[PDB]
């Protein structure tokens, strides 16, 4: 039979070879929600082929590109495979990506599945701690979509746009972390310190009332109440850039900072994304446990291994959208909250698209 | 056998009348820890005289002092009285008050349990969220106490140093949120919004590694949960002071915004306090709830009440101690890393003063 609902899998994306580097940087100054760049048509540009031998650089050092489409397909077969079984009533299921900065975009997503004729979409956020600037944005490009195509939607949609703390979320992390810990030698498990560390956001998004760390925050306890607390822990934050404040500490002083503090067997979990990322390949395996840990003196620094294609997380995104088809919700509670001091009008209408759903 | 077994119940304390503000801005403005001012034996008298009226005028708008003595002392009664039943073989139990910066003085409370004769001591922080400037402030104490009066203890120690998601302490946030969103217009009760607000840090102090903001955004995902997310939240953050950046959003920028924004049906939830404090009678009720509040047209601004006298914050504290008893613990394994990027030198010297302690 025709495909009867759509399971919209939002993430920003990578680029998937050095080639495709500089649109994806170009499609993200672009972004007038992300910034607000003086003369940003022709600065964007500009920026995008300025910063691509960079980003091509690091893509080389992991390989010459992004996983993040090759596991999130593989993560959406395993879920529209159970759906199909756990939810017979509005199966069959598919799986579409939207990714916000390189193909397939979420618009190239969007018009497939209304040409596909589902009766309903769901907006399945990829990241399981909602930022305005991850799944804010992912979830602004659904309502700018059909708002410059001038047509309402032919498909039912809602949303589920956050899941810090989905029990089976946490199991696979919880499994994940034991698992590591049992490559550490067996002298040191119970010195081994754990850095939580998940992508930081400015302070001036911070400020306005971005609910990311609270919910970051929340995944973490969660985790390590799963684990009794077996070891200590902090979170952290990596990826600033720029010279204008974030929220700290950073993940690469805090790995510098415990090393000249005698705690030298480390653990790094990367607690927000579901698959490996640039992040996780250069930022915390090369520049950070090679290079940094190895100025430092670290004795062993290890990382948890990605969510990638554990089937339990299959079993968890199908879960959840199971979940949400049962109980009639269009978005969570928090999603009708914008920022205290949010200056972006989109925001409303996005919600006001979700919250306004015929069903 | 007299009282055998003291429970220690930690907190900064406030001053009890005006005539105590000089002496409390005094020790505050001393403490190295704390501030590290130029000529600092000269300049703290001075800066403790100069604010002395200021912070006089806040505690007169309340009624004339703190009432956190008499809180704690009415939560200490209600613990021992739970505790000698749960814990005959530790019994009698005995509380006692150690304020870090008004009498009865931390090393005060300590002379008396050592006078007492007491087998058992427990340093029993009264903040839920740990952070270094609150409970290790108080935990520094102890160590430093024993450090000058050069005796090592007679008594066995133990801290329950953190317990930002004990379950009745959700359960008692939980029943006052349910209770004040009661006393809002039925018509406004599902549009309320809550604001979690615990005091602030400045930047520098969470940079550093402080594990407060991520146990607060714990205790807030735990009341949710309970709650099952039946009003949108946002966790904010008051009390700032000085020109130096500190973690926000602003508790106070947050009820401007959210009022400007339409959302004008507020509740406050000082979710980092077990009893009343300048931060609430004065702060959230006057500074806020009456003069900001009124000023941006709010409908609806209530503050959930704080725990206080509710008999089952009692019990909490009872678990939490009887707990402690039964699994022989003498402190987190959270206490047992400091913060990566911690620059005082005491904090592995109190830490290693409680993870070495005889039995
Ligand atoms: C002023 C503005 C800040 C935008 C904001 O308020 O966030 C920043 C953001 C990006 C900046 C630009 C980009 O970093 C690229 C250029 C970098 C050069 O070193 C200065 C000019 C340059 C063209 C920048 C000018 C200016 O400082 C920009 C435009
Ligand atoms: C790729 C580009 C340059 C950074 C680099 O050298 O890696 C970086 C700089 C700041 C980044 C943005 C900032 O991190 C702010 C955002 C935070 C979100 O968690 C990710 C998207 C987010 C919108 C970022 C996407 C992207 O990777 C950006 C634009
Ligand atoms: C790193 C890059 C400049 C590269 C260059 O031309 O040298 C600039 C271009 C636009 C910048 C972003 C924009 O200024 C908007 C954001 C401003 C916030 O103040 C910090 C992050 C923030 C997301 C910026 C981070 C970073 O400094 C960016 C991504
Ligand atoms: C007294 C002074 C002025 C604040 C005011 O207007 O109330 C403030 C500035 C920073 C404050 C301190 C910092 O907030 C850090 C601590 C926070 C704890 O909740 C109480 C003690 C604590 C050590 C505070 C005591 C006092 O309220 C201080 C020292
Ligand atoms: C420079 C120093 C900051 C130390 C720190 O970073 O902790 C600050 C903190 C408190 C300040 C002092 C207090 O605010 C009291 C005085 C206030 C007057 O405006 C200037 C002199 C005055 C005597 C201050 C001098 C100086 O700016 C001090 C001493
Ligand atoms: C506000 C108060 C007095 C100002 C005055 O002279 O009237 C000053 C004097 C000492 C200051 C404190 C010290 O500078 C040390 C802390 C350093 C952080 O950068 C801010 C909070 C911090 C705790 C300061 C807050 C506040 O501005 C204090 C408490
Ligand atoms: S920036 Fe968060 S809702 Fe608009
Ligand atoms: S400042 Fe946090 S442990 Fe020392
Ligand atoms: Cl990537
Ligand atoms: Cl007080």
């Amino acid at each position: 039979r025709k495909p009867k609902t759509g399971i919209l899998m939002l993430n920003m994306g990578g680029p998937e070879t050095l080639g495709d580097v500089h649109d994806f940087l170009l499609r993200l100054f672009l972004d007038r929600d992300l910034m607000t760049l003086p003369i940003q048509n022709k600065l964007a540009p500009f920026i995008a082929k300025r910063r691509t031998p960079k980003i091509q650089e690091q893509y080389r050092r992991i390989g010459g590109g992004s996983p993040i489409k090759i596991w999130t397909s593989k993560q959406g077969e395993g879920m529209v495979k159970l759906l199909d079984e756990l939810s017979p009533n509005t199966a069959p299921h598919k799986y579409y990506i939207g990714f916000r900065y390189v193909h397939p975009l979420t618009e190239e997503a969007i018009e497939e599945m209304e040409r596909d004729g589902l009766e309903r979409a769901i907006a399945f956020t990829q990241y399981p701690q909602y930022s305005c600037s991850t799944t804010g944005s992912s979830l602004n490009a659904i309502y700018r979509y059909y708002n410059q195509v001038g047509r309402k939607p032919t498909m039912k949609w809602s949303t589920i746009d956050r899941w810090p703390t989905h029990h089976l979320l946490i199991q696979c992390f919880a499994d994940h972390i034991l698992k590591e810990l049992d490559h550490f030698p067996l002298e040191k498990r119970s010195e081994v310190v754990i850095l939580f560390s998940a992508h930081s956001l400015p302070m001036s998004v911070v400020n306005r009332g971005d609910p990311y760390p609270q919910e970051v925050s929340a995944t973490v306890q969660k985790v390590m109440e799963r684990l009794e607390y077996c070891n200590p822990y902090r979170l952290v934050w990596q990826s600033k850039v720029g010279p204008m404040p974030w929220l700290g500490p950073q993940t690469d002083e805090s790995i510098k900072g415990l090393c000249e503090r005698g705690r030298k067997n480390i653990l790094l979990v990367p607690i927000a994304r579901t698959s490996d990322h640039i992040e996780t390949l250069y930022e915390l395996d090369i520049e950070y446990s090679q290079v940094l840990a190895k100025e430092c003196g670290v004795e062993n620094i290890r990382r948890a291994e990605s969510l990638n294609g554990n089937p339990l997380f299959s079993k968890a995104l199908a879960d959840l959208v199971h979940s949400h088809i049962q109980s009639n919700e269009l978005c969570s509670k928090q999603l009708t909250l914008s920022c205290p001091l949010c200056v972006n009008p989109v925001c409303r209408e996005t919600k006001s698209f979700f919250t306004s759903q015929q069903l």
